DNA sequence: GGATGTATATATCTGACACGTGCCTGGAGACTAGGGAGTAATCCCCTTGGCGGTTAAAACGCGGGGGACAGCGCGTACGTG
């Protein structure tokens, strides 16, 4: 499910979304197939996701 | 009996407001052309994540000595009347 959801938030980009609760709130969607690479193999790639 | 503090009434200042007037500059309406939005193609530059190898620059430790800083004197230059 928190792979479905990182995936629906990149490619349909939810900036506002992808931040959420993070502090920082640097979330950089260059490179969009990478972001989808990196949702695909694990959401704790991304940060302040675990 | 003379002199003194307070209270309501009228004339004058003083900025603000109602009215008047010109006039000119902004607005209403119509027309047009062109500037910009949108589309497609092509090709070069940038992004994110990796790798390998060189090597010069960065980081760390330590001695020491040069310089920052504190204290004291003085005399003169500036404050003050």
């Amino acid at each position: 499910d928190v792979q479905t959801e990182y995936y629906k938030n990149i490619l349909t980009k939810n900036y506002s979304a992808l931040t959420a609760g993070a502090k920082g709130g640097h979330f950089s969607l260059l490179n969009i197939m990478n972001e989808l690479k990196k949702a695909s193999n694990h959401p704790y790639l991304f940060d302040n996701a675990e």
